[PDB]
């Protein structure tokens, strides 16, 4: 629940596919799946979440960008 576990879990998923130093659509998908499937129900589709989360115009949703979703995960 805490952030500490979020980091671990995050890496556990980021390490799944590709470098764990960079998140991916498919990667996040899984996470968003177990991590927070309710967020998937939101009006923000994957693509939207992918593009939305990714604001560093790179392609990686590093933990940094993750803190952005933490907002929606807070509400
Ligand atoms: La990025």
């Amino acid at each position: 629940k805490s952030p500490e576990e979020l980091k671990g879990i995050f890496e556990k998923y980021a390490a799944k596919e590709g470098d764990p130093n960079q998140l991916s659509k498919e990667e996040l998908k899984l996470l968003l799946q177990t991590e927070f499937p309710s967020l998937l129900k939101g009006m923000s589709t994957l693509d939207e979440l992918f593009e939305e989360l990714d604001k560093n115009g790179d392609g990686e949703v590093s933990f940094e960008e993750f803190q952005v979703l933490v907002k929606k995960i807070s509400q």
